[PDB]
Formats: structure tokens, C-alpha cells, sequence
């Protein structure tokens, strides 16, 4: 844990704000190293019963190296407070970049799905499901390129375990939404949701209604606009399958045809 307390930094303005996560950009005072620093408050933890979702973004997290997601570097604590140390993402979140351009082009479009599909085939490898996949979860880089964040939700394939009960079932896949048993095929659905809102602006699946919307996921009902093309619509349909088994692997998402052709690498 490297003994951290909160007199070592410098506290700065707020990055965002999640449900339980208040995050701040913060400076080491020593090394003048940048960072976030996500503040959870422990009442907050305890009332919602959230505790062990903390545990398992910190153990999960903190091991996982790789440059398409999010470094925790360590954690500390005080009397009413959890403090996450987390790698600074300078450009802020894919949520943001969607509701300045409405819509992205294929090329921004494939490039950052297939940033998605190596970070989760990293996760993957070692039987770690995100299962938290949406727009203000994906972190922007210095070099725009994309990062996976807030582990929260996380946990070792195959699981049982309910997330939201009341938060947006919007990128949900219908065996978590059910209460089912699921694995890394959960992750595969998130991924043609994402692709969907990336180049219509919203989600497929999107309604007024937590009842609407659960019909509309449970039954697999969306419709493309007209623009969306041949190569998209094909990828977002085979993501976007009820049976998690006939989902494409994440090596069938990286050779698509849609994305070798848009995606800048
Ligand atoms: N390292 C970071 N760099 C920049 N902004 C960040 C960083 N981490 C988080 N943010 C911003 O803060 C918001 C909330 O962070 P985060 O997603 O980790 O919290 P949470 O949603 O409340 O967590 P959880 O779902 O585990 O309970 C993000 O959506 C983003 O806007
Ligand atoms: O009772 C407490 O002090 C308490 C501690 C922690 C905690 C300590 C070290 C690392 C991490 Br990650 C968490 N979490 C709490 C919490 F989430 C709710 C209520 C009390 C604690
Ligand atoms: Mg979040």
C-alpha cells in the first residue's frame, strides 16, 4: 500500500463524480507526480452495503497492466473517508465526447472499439468480467486514446451476482438483467450496445420506462437509422445476440471486415 496518507498530496478540482466515487485531480507533494484521487465516504459504503464491491475494485484493479486500462496504484484510508489512487486521464470521458459531437464517425468509432476489444481480451485472459462497460466508465488518454475504469462491478467468470437495481439497464445484456448465470459473453453485448450509441447518439434499447426498456433488452428490439452502414449494422448484430454462446469472440470482433477497414491503427 506504500503507507500513503492525505497530507502527502495537494488536492485540486473535481474530475467527476460518480454515485459513491468523488473524484479529484491531486499532486504528490514530493515528486509533483499528477494523479486522481477517487474519495469514497465510508457511511455511504455501509448504508448501501457495497463493501466487498470496494474489495474487488481494488484486488482486480490494482493488478491489471495494460494501456487500455485505468492504473490504481494504491489505496488509504481515515476516519470517514476511502481514498483510491488512480492514474490521471487527462481528456476526460467517452460520455462527455459523445454529448459534444452527438455522433462519431467509423473510423473514431472503430478505433475505439477495438482499444475496448484488446483491453477486454486482456481482462478475459484472466477470467475477469468488467460488466460495467458504459460512456462515463471509458476514460480518454493523453493520447485520446481510450482506458477501462471503475471496476466496481467486476468479478472472476463465471457469476450469479446482481449490479444496479434502480440505475440504467441500458448496457445491460438480458441474462444479468434475468438474474442468470453469466460470464465474458456479458461484456461481448456491452461492446454492440457501445458501438450502437457511438454511431447513433443514443443506445438501442433506450425508453422512458425501467419496464420499457427491460422489454426492449429482454427482446432484442432495435432498429438502425438509415445512415448506419452495411459492415456496422453486421458487427452490432452479431454482438448483439439473446443466446451469449452464438456472441463472436473478441479475436472475430478485431478481424471484422467494418473494423480492419475504419479503424485507425
Ligand atoms: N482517473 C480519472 N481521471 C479523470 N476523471 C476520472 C477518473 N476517474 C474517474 N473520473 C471521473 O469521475 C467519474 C466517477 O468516477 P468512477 O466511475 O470511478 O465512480 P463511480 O461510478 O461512482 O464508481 P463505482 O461504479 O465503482 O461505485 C467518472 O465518470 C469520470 O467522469
Ligand atoms: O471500518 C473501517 O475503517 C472501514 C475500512 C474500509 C477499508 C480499509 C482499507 C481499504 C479499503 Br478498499 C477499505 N472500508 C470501509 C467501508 F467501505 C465501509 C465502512 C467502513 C470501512
Ligand atoms: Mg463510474
Amino acid at each position: 500500500k506504500r503507507q500513503w496518507a492525505l497530507e502527502d498530496f495537494e488536492i485540486g478540482r473535481p474530475l467527476g463524480k460518480g454515485k459513491f466515487g468523488n473524484v479529484y485531480l491531486a499532486r504528490e507533494k514530493q515528486s509533483k507526480f499528477i494523479l486522481a484521487l477517487k474519495v469514497l465516504f465510508k457511511a455511504q459504503l455501509e448504508k448501501a452495503g457495497v463493501e466487498h464491491q470496494l474489495r474487488r475494485e481494488v484486488e482486480i484493479q490494482s493488478h491489471l497492466r495494460h494501456p487500455n486500462i485505468l492504473r490504481l496504484y494504491g489505496y488509504f484510508h481515515d476516519a470517514t473517508r476511502v481514498y483510491l489512487i488512480l492514474e490521471y486521464a487527462p481528456l476526460g470521458t467517452v460520455y462527455r465526447e459523445l454529448q459534444k459531437l452527438s455522433k462519431f464517425d467509423e473510423q473514431r468509432t472503430a478505433t475505439y472499439i477495438t482499444e475496448l476489444a484488446n483491453a477486454l481480451s486482456y481482462c478475459h485472459s484472466k477470467r475477469v468480467i468488467h460488466r460495467d462497460i458504459k460512456p462515463e466508465n471509458l476514460l480518454l488518454g493523453s493520447a485520446g486514446e481510450l482506458k477501462i475504469a471503475d471496476f466496481g462491478w467486476s468479478v472472476h467468470a463465471p457469476s450469479s451476482r446482481r449490479t444496479t437495481l434502480c440505475g440504467t439497464l441500458d448496457y445491460l445484456p438480458p441474462e444479468m438483467i434475468e438474474g442468470r448465470m453469466h460470464d465474458e459473453k456479458v461484456d461481448l453485448w456491452s461492446l454492440g450496445v457501445l458501438c450502437y450509441e457511438f454511431l447513433v447518439g443514443k443506445p438501442p434499447f433506450e425508453a422512458n420506462t425501467y419496464q420499457e426498456t427491460y422489454k426492449r433488452i429482454s427482446r432484442v428490439e432495435f432498429t438502425f437509422p438509415d445512415f448506419v452502414t452495411e459492415g456496422a449494422r453486421d458487427l452490432i448484430s452479431r454482438l448483439l445476440k439473446h443466446n451469449p454462446s452464438q456472441r463472436p469472440m473478441l479475436r472475430e470482433v478485431l478481424e471484422h471486415p467494418w473494423i480492419t477497414a475504419n479503424s485507425s491503427k
